[PDB]
Formats: C-alpha cells, structure tokens, sequence
C-alpha cells in the first residue's frame, strides 16, 4: 500500500527522487522499466514508493481521484486527514490513506504477431505478461467459406504459455480475406446452414484441442442485412457449447442505437446471448487521422454509459490502447500513416528531441511536439500511468467487469503493476 504516481519536474533524476522519497534507484529503474543510464523527462509519469498509506498529491488531484485510486471511502480519506470533501489541495501536499478495499477484475490482452516464426521479443514479452491476463487472445483464426479455420503459426506454444500461468486462451475468430474484413465471408457462413453447421464443428474440435474455453468473435464490416442471422448464429453456437467453455465478441464503440456500417453490431441482442463483450473504445485519434487522444476519457464513458444501458455492465470488457501516434505536421491528406509508439518509446522521443511531456486533463492523455532533425514538426499521443490509472478509476465508477488490451508487444510497464496494484485480477485456470 506504497505506490503511488509521481510526476517528474525540472531537475529529477532517479537518484534525487530516491533520495526525496527515502527509496532506492534500482527500485524506481526496475518498477518503471528505464535504462538506469538515460535522463529523466520532464512531464513523465513514473510510479514510486512514498511508504505505506501515504500519499503526495500530484497535478489535477481531488480528494475524490485520490480515494478512487485507491479504494478508499472518500468520507474515510477526508476525515482522517481532517478536510473538507471539496478541499482545495496544493501539489506537494502529504496525506494519509487508509488500507482501501480491491475489488476484482477481469483482463484481457490481444497478441498479434507481424511474422513467421514469431518474434522472440513478442514470446518474451507475452510470458511477461500472461501472470496479469484473465485472457489471451491470440489474434487471430481465420474463418474459411468451406466452414474451417486458418490457424495462426505456433498456436500450441501460445495456448500452454497461457495454460501454465492458469490464464485462459481464447479462440479468436475473424472474417478476415486476404488481410481484410469481408462482409462477403460472413453472408456464406451466416446464411448456409450447412456450412455453418460445419463451421460450429470445427471451432469446438479447435477450442477443444488448445484449451481454448472462451470463444470470440471477432465479425467486422458485417453487412447491416446480416444483423438477426449473426444474432442467430450466436445463439446457436452459445447452445451448443458445453460446460466450462464460454462466448463473447467485439463490439464497435456506438453512443447511441440507431447512430449503415454500425447495425450488424446488436449491443441488445449479443448482450443477451454471449458471456462478455470486448469494445473497442479507442482510436478517436487514428493512424490515418490528424493528431489527437487515441482513447479520449470523456467519449469512452459515453460509450460505456450507452452499453450499460444496452446490457448488464459485468459483461463489459472496456478496450485500451497501449499504443500511441507520433504524427508528421500538418496533417495531410495523402500524408503517411503516423507511427505507433509504445509508452516507452514516445517518452523516448521526447527525451531525445529535448521536449517535456504535457497533459491534457480534459482527454487525460499525455502529449508532446517536437522537430526532428530536418525540421519537420511532430505531434505525439499516448499512454502514461497518470491516463490508465484514470481509466481504472472510469471502470471503478461504472462498474463494470474489465479491460481487454490492444496488444502485447509495446513496452508499458507501469500500466502492469498498476492493474495489480488497483485490482484483485481474476484467474480461472
């Protein structure tokens, strides 16, 4: 009950800040994955020990954050501190925080591997993982129009890496051809019965073979007429399913339920049938858009404030990026996608580039600008401890039942320890 999130000032390094907080460096590197011999950038969100029940209040800190951080009545955290609910709080300023109470939560992460073998530092970085995952989805099978599945290289390795750390895989599923989404794919499979039926076969024989007891579908640019027969076709595979195995799909983020391209995502209906939902509540701020919050706070509660009211909210899977954007100004028709960045790797530019890291605390999100060493502008959005911590306390607020990660492979390690410092993570291996 000592960690808390530290907002790195002018003239911090990991040795002062450890010597400030009566801690150690080597703590600081290794909770915070830095290279012992790099600078510290100003406005990068690190987390540190500052002893147990014992708080140093940040930027943009209330007593109400404070108390949902930590799982603490905030009428316990105001009175022992002797303040008022609304108290006005200096950055600086020391509190003490009872013992809170964790409530559970279940997690997800996505792998999706760019080459055959995969990737030696993507298997490390999923066994690094896996001991935070309720779920693994390997992304991705798939689905063929004669009913069977493609499956991706190496899938047994992935499963038991999985199995040994009693994290479930699942049996991701998509309607992808040829590297695409195909609307074409799910009308032969949701409207031929045979095939389907022999579809339905094949994934149970697979799930069955890998131990892959959840399910997922993930059917995108579906056509809007095939809304009820992919309602139907849940329905029937949910039957069919036996004991210990569950179900559940992506949902494209919708704000309301008539707001073509959205329609064959039924929030009501697949609420009623699967066990949970993945939404993908993130990319407002895209690779193919200009530069903004990839997972803006104040749109992704309206997303989950609509699928509460669509279905029961422990059945809410909340989608986050782990990636950010570095984008080339100005934005551009025509322009280059911008690069993902990993945590890590955006505080790594603005290191080198010379640039502290700001904050937007109406997106909560972190950003920067700099020029490269042509002189052309960039702009940068991404994670940090200070944004994931705000959405952990969105999920606390809503109530509901977890988070699904997109992907393993982008260096954030913060966001790790803080999940398990915030939550008690559900296992059921």
């Amino acid at each position: 009950f000592a960690i808390q999130i530290v907002t790195v000032r002018s003239g911090d390094s990991v040795y002062s800040l450890a010597s400030k907080y009566g801690s150690t460096p080597d703590e600081i590197v290794k909770d915070n994955g830095l290279n012992p011999a790099e600078t510290l950038v100003v406005g990068q969100a690190l987390i540190v020990n500052t002893k147990g029940n014992n708080y140093y209040v940040q930027p943009g800190d209330s007593l109400y954050r404070i108390s949902q951080t930590y799982n603490v009545p905030l009428a316990s955290l105001a009175k022992v501190n002797n303040l008022s609910l609304k108290s006005i709080l200096h950055v600086g300023q020391q509190l003490y925080v009872p013992k809170g109470t964790k409530r559970s939560v279940e997690s997800i992460a996505y792998l999706q591997p760019s080459t055959i073998p995969i990737k030696e530092s993507l298997v490390n970085a999923t066994r690094a993982i896996n001991p935070f995952l309720t779920y693994l989805a390997y992304f991705s099978f798939e689905a063929k129009r004669d009913g069977t599945l493609k499956e991706p290289t190496e899938t047994a390795k992935i499963a038991n890496i999985a199995t040994q750390g009693q994290t479930i895989p699942m049996l991701v599923i998509t309607n992808i051809e040829n590297g695409n989404f195909s609307a074409d794919l799910t009308s032969v499979i949701l409207r031929d019965a045979t095939i389907q039926n022999k579809f339905i076969t094949n994934i149970l024989q697979t799930a069955e073979k890998y131990g892959m007891r959840d399910i997922h579908f993930d059917f995108e640019s579906v056509a809007p007429e095939d809304r009820e027969a992919y309602n139907r076709f849940l329905r029937n595979v949910k039957i069919r399913l036996p004991s210990g195995y569950t179900l559940s799909t992506t949902l494209v983020p919708k704000t309301s339920s008539n707001q073509k391209f959205f329609e064959a995502h039924d929030y009501k209906a697949q609420g009623q049938i699967v066990d949970f939902v993945v939404i993908m509540t993130y990319d407002w701020g895209w690779q193919g858009g200009p530069p903004m919050a990839i997972s803006p706070i104040g749109p992704v509660k309206e997303v989950l404030q609509y699928a509460k009211s669509q279905m029961p909210p422990q059945k809410i899977m909340m989608g986050q990026n782990l990636y950010g954007f570095d984008w080339k100004l100005p934005f551009k028709q025509g322009n280059p996608p911008a690069k993902a960045v990993s945590s890590v790797a955006a505080v790594a530019l603005a290191r080198k580039y010379n640039v502290p890291i700001r904050y937007d605390f109406t997106a909560q999100a972190p950003h920067f600008n700099y020029f490269d060493e042509n002189g052309v502008q960039h702009e940068v959005w991404f994670e940090d401890a200070r944004s994931i911590q705000s959405k952990f306390n969105l999920m606390k607020e809503q109530g509901i039942g977890g988070i699904s990660y997109w992907k393993i492979g982008l260096p954030f390690p913060q966001n790790w320890r803080l999940l398990v410092e915030n939550f008690t993570i559900t296992k059921k291996g």
